[PDB]
């Protein structure tokens, strides 16, 4: 077969990976499973998010009509919004059942609000806000109850009073998780959000002294010649999906605080991870320009939270997709290679599966949430900038990113 273009392949990643979002779509609500080997009940809700955005993406890509995708959209905040379907303080629960709205817990203690999750969720409920435009009954009717919904969301419930947030609160276990939402890893966008809330909104001193603040916040220290700005120390940033789940609404390009220029951190991240691959310390099979990328995910041996600090054999096409809008050049290469050279093992129905062990001569039998959705969103981000202009222009978000010290080309 002749190869596609780089445009084609991009075109045909983001339209066989939206299966996932529309088609595969719990039909009673339209949110997303978490992934594609599990219940048949379990919706889940940072997931469906990245869903929210994926619809949006597929609009404006011709995949469904924009009758079709506001449908789609009134149905999941309907679903949402609905009084029978579980919520904590204007949060929802990371799982919940896709057909009644319950939640189901995600560990024992674990069975009320994630605020990380709903966050996900309002990160691309906002830039739907910003989408839907149109004067009519439909879109109208989206709008209000996005707004009504974020209006609800009780942020600084979360802190306790405290100058730091917290990840749960459950009405059975009440603080018990007791974890504190510290820098710098994938939950930023949860400050940001709670610095920008019209009705609940946090203290700056609850980002500056409590995300701000930890072993694994400020790094500045050197990995193959690259200067990370922030992140863990031992993981050279972490997984890779650190540059991924905040940044999907909040545009990291020209992005500056006090503490780091976001553009230079999550090119540094990236290059480093794939550095780490090239340099392929543990000798395993096939890691290499072609084949980069390490975050967490499915694996040969279970599911684990793979990073330069934890490398397991297992290569994720999430890592190294999602960071096409970083390194464009090394991303499409990863890209063709997965397509072009193990796509009879690794490509199916939903698009890229989880992952894969060449060592282990593995390839996972699973599609994720998670992994599939920043794959379809962060490529539209680099083509068009599409998910990155909606969500920043929304006027809440940019008196939070003020409030909070921020400078960006889409701020004055």
């Amino acid at each position: 077969e002749k190869q596609l273009s780089d445009d084609e392949l991009m075109t045909l990643v983001q339209k066989q990976t939206f299966r996932y979002f529309w088609d595969f779509a719990h039909p009673e609500s339209g949110l997303a499973h978490e992934r594609s080997n599990g219940g048949a009940e379990t919706a889940t809700i940072g997931g469906s998010g990245f869903g929210v955005m994926a619809i949006i993406v597929g609009i404006e890509r011709g995949f469904v009509t924009r009758e079709q995708g506001a449908e789609r959209m009134l149905k999941i905040v309907r679903f949402l919004s609905d009084k029978n379907t579980d919520s904590y303080h204007g949060m929802w629960a990371h799982w919940m059942n896709g057909k009644t709205g319950k939640t189901i817990p995600f560990s024992r203690k674990d069975d009320g609000a994630d605020i990380v999750e709903s966050a996900f969720m309002f990160e691309g409920l906002l830039a739907a806000h910003q989408y839907f435009t149109k004067d009519n009954p439909t879109e109208n009717r989206i709008r209000g109850i996005i707004n009504n919904l974020w209006r609800q969301a009780e942020w600084n419930f979360f802190t306790q009073g405290q100058d730091v947030m917290y990840w749960h609160w459950s009405p059975n276990n009440g603080w018990a998780m007791n974890h504190q939402i510290k820098g710098h890893n994938e939950c930023h966008i949860v400050y940001i959000l709670g610095a920008s809330s019209p009705t609940y909104p946090i203290a700056e001193s609850v980002y500056h002294k409590g995300w701000a603040n930890a072993n694994t916040f400020l790094n500045g220290r050197e990995y193959y010649g690259i200067k990370l700005p922030l992140g863990n120390n031992h993981g050279k940033g972490g997984p890779l999906f650190f540059t991924h789940y905040s940044y999907m609404g909040l545009d990291p390009r020209g992005l500056k605080d006090r503490y780091a220029d976001y553009e230079e951190q999550m090119k540094a991240h990236t290059l480093i991870n794939r550095a780490y691959c090239i340099d392929n310390p543990k000798g395993y099979k096939g890691y290499g320009e072609k084949c980069w990328g390490l975050t967490a995910s499915d694996g040969d041996k279970g599911y684990s939270a793979h990073s330069p600090g934890n490398d397991r054999g297992v290569i994720t096409p999430t890592a190294a997709l999602s960071s096409i809008p970083y390194a464009p050049e090394y991303s499409l290469e990863a890209m063709r290679y997965f397509y072009e050279e193990l796509g009879d093992r690794l490509w199916g129905e939903y698009g890229f599966k989880d992952a894969f062990n060449l060592t282990e001569n593995w390839f996972a039998p699973s599609y994720l949430a998670i992994d599939q959705g920043p794959i379809i969103v962060m490529i539209e981000n680099y083509r068009t900038g599409l998910i990155w202009k909606l969500f920043m222009s929304h006027p809440d978000v940019q008196k939070g990113l003020r409030r909070l010290g921020f400078t960006s080309p889409y701020l004055n």
